C-alpha cells in the first residue's frame, strides 16, 4: 500500500499570505482500495512561533472507511536536477483518524530553502514527494 | 524523483503591470509640501477592471521627510473586495537604466481609495544633484511594476 | 531600458516673458528716497492678457536700504484670480554680459496690483562706480525674465 | 549678451517711456 | 449637545454563535497525546452555511502542552473566501458558573478547514482535581462564543 | 448560568454525539 | 465714531458644514494598521457642489501613531480649483457634550482627493478605557465642523 | 480738502491668507473735486519679515489729475464702543504719485489686536477710520 505524491507549487516566492497559513492539496489515493483519501497540508510559513523559519509540512487523512489507519509517511523535496533531497521519514506507524494531520513542523529552514545556490527552489517552483505506507 | 501515482499542481496566479510615469520641467513643481501630482489611471488587458495610479509628492509628505521624495501607489477602482500586490518603484537615469529601485517585500492589501508607498524613497538633495543625473533635462521618470496575486488553483492530475 | 505596458506624461506649462529696460542719464535720479520709476507694461503673445511691469526705487524702499537700489516686479493686469511665477533680474554691463543676476527660488503667488521683488538688490556705491562698468553712458540696463507656471495636464498614453 | 522681447527706453529730460517692442 | 446638519451611521454587524458541549465520562479519555475529539457542527440562523466545530485535545498537542488541555475552534463550512471572527472559550463548574474563561483579543481570519485556538487552555491537574469542581460527575462542560464581523454599511441620515 | 443555542452531549461508553440543539 | 463721507463694507464670505458620525461596536474594527473606514459623503444645501467625507484609521497611520487615533478630512469632489477651509474635530462623551475638541488654526488648500487631518488626534488607550466614558456602548461619535472661506467682496457704499 | 473713510472688515479672524498679502479697499473721494481717488491697503499679517506680528496699513493714490500731490493721512481704529482709539498720524505731508502707497507698517501689534479684553475687534469686525487732508 505504497502511495506516492509529487505535488508542485509554482511562483512560490509569491506566497500570497502571512504567518500560519495553509496551502491545501488535492486528495490523492491509489487504485486500490481508493477508499483512503490523503492530502498534504503545507504551510509556506512557520506553523508556530516556537519553531518559526520552517516549512511545516503535514499529511492529513480526509476520508477513511475504518476507525483508524496505521501509516508511515515520508516527505522529501526535489531539487533542480530532480533527485530526492531532504528526505525526512516518520519512524513510527502513526495512527490516523478522520480529519487528522501528522507531519514534520521542523521540516526545513526557510532561509536554507531560499538560497539560490542550493537549487532547492528551481524557477520559483517547489516539488514535494510524499510516500505513504499503510499497514 | 521517482514516478508518482498521483500529482498536483497549485498555481497561485500572478499578473504584472508595468508603468512609466514622466514629469517634464520638474523643478517648476510650483507648490509647497503636501501637494500631490496624480498620475493617469493605468491597467492591463486582464482584468482591466483594476485601476491603479501613482501619487507623488515633490516635497516631503511628513515633517520627518521634508527633504524627501515620496512615491505612493493608489487603487482607485476595485471590482473585488481587496487586492494583494507587490509594487516596485525605480527612478530611471539619464542613460535609461533603473536606479534607486526600492520594493515592498510584503504583498500589501489594497481597497478602493487606499494607497501604499515609500515616504523615504530618495534623498531630495541626491535627486537635485546634477552629477548623478537622476533628473535629466528637468525630467523625472518613474518606472513602477505591480504584481497582483490571485487565488490558487489545483489541477489535480492523477497518473497511472 | 525597461519596457512599460502603460506610459504617462505630465507637462507643467511654463511661459517665459523677457524685458530689457534702460533708463538714460540715471545719475540724475531726479528724486530722493521713496521715488518709484515705473516701466511700460510688457507681455508676450500668449496669452497677451498677462501684463507685468517693473518698479525700481533708485534710492531705496526703506532706511535699511538707503545704499541699496531696490527693484520690484509688479503684475498690473491678470485675468485669473491667481498667477504663480518666478522672476530673475539682472543688469547688463558695458560689454553686455549679465552682472549681479539674482534669481527667485520660490514661485510666488501674484495678483492684481501685487509686487514681489528684491529690496536687497544692489549696492548703490557699487552701481555708481565707473570702474565697475554697471552704469555705461549713465544708462541703467535692467533685464528681467519671468516664468509663469500653469496647471499641468496628463497626456495619458498607453501602448500594447 | 541676452536678448529680450520687449524694450522700454525711459528717457529723463535734462521721464517718458518709448516702449519699443521687438516683434 | 451640538446640532449637526449632516449625520452618518456606520454599523458593523456582528453575528454571535454560542455552544455548550458536554463530554460525559471524561476521565476515560481512552487515548494518549494527539487525540482529537471533534464536536458536532453548530451554527446560528444567519444564512446557515457558517458551520463551526470544536476540537479538543484532552492531553495536548505537543511536549510544551503535556499537562495542558488544548481547545481549538474549527470552521468546517463557510460561504465566503474568508471569515473574520473572535472566539471565547470557558468552562462551567458544578454550580454552572463560568470558570477559566479566556478569549482571543484579535479577530482571526478563518478559512475552509482552519483551526484557531488556545494550546495552553487549562492546566490538566487543575481540571482533574475534584476540589476545584471543574469536572463534575466526570462531565466536562465547555462554553464557546464566536463573534463574526462582516463589512459595515453607512446609513447617512441627513438632518434639518 | 449562561445559556447556549446549540448543544452536543458526547457520551463515551464503558464516542457518539447526541447534538441536542435547542430548537 | 464720526460719520465718514465714504465707506466700504468688505465681506469675506464663509460657509459652515457640520457633521456627526456614529460608529457602532467600534471595538470590532476588525483590521490592523492602515485600515481606513470612510464616511458617507456630506455637504450643505448651498452650494451643495463641495463634497467632503471623514476618514479615520482606528489603529493609526504611521509608526509614530501606534497608540494614536487618527482622524482626517477629505474633499471627495469640488468644482473649483481650490478650497480653503478650517476644520475642527471633536469626540462626544456618554453624557453627550464635547470632549477633547481640537481644531486647526490654519486654513489648508483643498484639491480633488486631498486630505488634511490630525494623525495624533487622541491616545488609543485614552479612548479604550472605560473611566473617561469616551466610548459609550462601544459607540464612537465624531463631530466635525468645517468652515470654507470664500473670496472677499466690497459693497462700497458712499454717504453724504 | 479733508476726506474721510470708514472701511470695515467682517469675520476678520477668517483672514483667508498667510503673511504678505493685501486686502485692498474700494476707491473713495469727496464730492469736490471727485478726481483724486484714494484707497486703503491693509495687510492682516505683517507686510515684511521683521513686522510679522504686525498689522500694516497703507494709503494709495490710484487716480490723480496733477503730477504730484501733497497729503497728510491719519489712520485710526474704532473699538467696540466706537470711539477713536489707537489713532496715530503722519506728521510729515507725504508726497503721492500715480500708484504710490504711503503709511504705517508698524501700525498695531497683531497680538495686541487679538485680545478680546481690548475690544478692538468687536464681533470679528474691524473698523478703520482714515482721514486724509490735501494741502
Amino acid at each position: 500500500v505504497k502511495f506516492s505524491y509529487m505535488w508542485t507549487i509554482n511562483n512560490f516566492s509569491f506566497c500570497r499570505e502571512e504567518m500560519g497559513e495553509v496551502i491545501k492539496s488535492s486528495t490523492f489515493s491509489s487504485g486500490a482500495n481508493d477508499k483512503l483519501k490523503w492530502c498534504l497540508r503545507v504551510n509556506p510559513k512557520g506553523l508556530d512561533e516556537e519553531s518559526k523559519d520552517y516549512l511545516s509540512l503535514y499529511l492529513l487523512l480526509v476520508s477513511c472507511p475504518k476507525s483508524e489507519v496505521r501509516a508511515k509517511f515520508k516527505f522529501s523535496i526535489l531539487n533542480a536536477k530532480g533527485e530526492e533531497t531532504k528526505a525526512m521519514e516518520s519512524q513510527r506507524a502513526y495512527r490516523f483518524v478522520q480529519g487528522k494531520d501528522w507531519g514534520f513542523k521542523k521540516f526545513i529552514r526557510r532561509d536554507f530553502l531560499l538560497d539560490e545556490a542550493n537549487g532547492l527552489l528551481p524557477d520559483d517552483k517547489l516539488t514535494l514527494f510524499c510516500e505513504v505506507s499503510v499497514v
